[PDB]
């Protein structure tokens, strides 16, 4: 039974705490989606985390319509991610690629093509564009050609990402993104063999699964899951049966950890009614389980200290806190973070939050 200070191992990423920095997408590189310089500095003011969980980074250009954000398909962007890795790495910290397929989530004038999905649907709201938010295009059901594509372009992005220098690579499985579309139900209206019974809907994250475990080795393969929230029009009517025959899948293959993200009843952005999944899943997977959402500081010691989770992941505390763990191991207030600078341009709230009284007042 550790603290958030005690380290772990990540398969064989030896962490020296269990205070992760969960993925959160800045929009800080091109229109290339090439990683800029200041992603670098972004990274490096951080590295104190016992591991780092980058942003989302699209597998290839159909998989990534949000602007600004990074890619991992060309040798262009693992050049771009190389000195960002290797400065972590300068200070003793340890860091993942999340590899991003964002499904029906996407814009064709950002990617060029039709939103894709498993079934032809239409997300509910607005999705960005370079040219503002636009109404969502329904999207094209992926048939068996398609995946085939799509797992080359997985391990594609996997070896990249091992190519740049990652101790590792996490799968998105969550967030109402491709592969959650298969394996909820609320989406996937497919009648063929990646529809239909939970074991059909978690075919599509098997396979892909497979690829990237294939490609980069088990040891260095995590995954996300969100199995609880309703995420971006995205739910399943009987989670448990999907979720953890999932987590029990991905124990069976050999994933080195599992991250949950689980909204609770009370929650700013996207919250939820769904009970979390975390114990149930608990019992399937063995390995390091990482607990995300709504953790303070005592809650998150509380969850270590009751055998509920291995680690626990930071995502907005650690916008606005470089050093979110020495404010924990020193008992300092943490800063609030600025949503206006959450997905814009520049340092502004993104390299210029400070760690301690060393600003205008030094
Ligand atoms: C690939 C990926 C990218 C994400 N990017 C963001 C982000 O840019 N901003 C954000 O608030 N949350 C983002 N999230 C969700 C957070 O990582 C995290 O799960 C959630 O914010 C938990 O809330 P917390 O920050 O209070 O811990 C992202 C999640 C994933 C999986």
């Amino acid at each position: 039974m550790p603290t958030l200070f005690d380290p772990i191992d990540f398969g064989p990423i030896h962490a020296k705490n269990r205070i992760v920095m969960s993925p959160l997408l800045r929009g800080r590189a091109d229109k290339e989606a090439v990683p800029a310089p200041i992603m670098a500095e972004y990274y490096a003011q951080r590295a104190s985390a016992g591991l780092i969980i980058t942003e989302a980074t699209g597998i290839s250009r159909e998989g990534l319509g949000w602007p600004f954000a990074p890619g991992i398909w060309s040798d262009a962007q693992v050049e771009a991610w190389k000195p960002i890795v290797a400065g972590v790495h300068a200070k003793g910290g340890k860091i993942v690629c999340q590899l991003w397929h964002m499904g029906r989530m996407v814009h064709s004038s950002v990617t060029g093509t039709q939103p894709v999905s498993s079934s032809a649907t239409t997300a509910p709201g607005e999705v960005h564009t370079y040219e503002g938010k636009k109404p969502f295009e329904q999207a094209r059901a992926i048939d068996a050609a398609d995946i085939s594509r799509i797992l080359n372009d997985y391990e594609n992005a996997a070896r990249n990402a091992i190519r740049a220098g990652f101790d590792g690579v996490q799968i998105h499985a969550a967030n109402g993104y491709l592969i959650d579309e298969f394996l909820r139900n609320g989406t996937n209206h497919r009648t063929d063999e990646y529809g239909g019974v939970p074991e059909n809907r978690i075919r599509f994250l098997k396979e892909v699964t497979e690829r990237v475990i294939a490609a980069i080795g088990a040891d260095r393969t995590g995954v996300r899951l969100s199995p609880n929230g309703d995420v971006w029009g995205c739910i399943d009517s009987a989670p448990e049966t999907v979720f953890v025959p999932a987590a029990k899948l991905l124990q069976d293959l050999g994933v080195a950890w599992l991250e949950l993200r689980e909204p609770g009843p009370n929650g700013d952005f996207m919250k939820t009614d769904q009970p979390k999944l975390s114990p149930q899943i608990r019992k399937v997977f063995l390995r390091p389980l990482v607990l995300n959402q709504d953790y303070t500081f005592e809650a998150a010691q509380t969850a270590l200290a009751e055998g509920k989770a291995d680690a626990i992941a930071f995502g907005r505390k650690f916008i606005s806190n470089p050093d979110l763990p020495e404010r924990f191991a020193r008992g300092i207030a943490l800063q609030p973070d600025d949503m206006k600078t959450w997905f814009s341009q520049g340092p502004e709230g993104y390299t210029d939050y400070p760690s301690a009284t060393s600003g205008p007042n030094n």
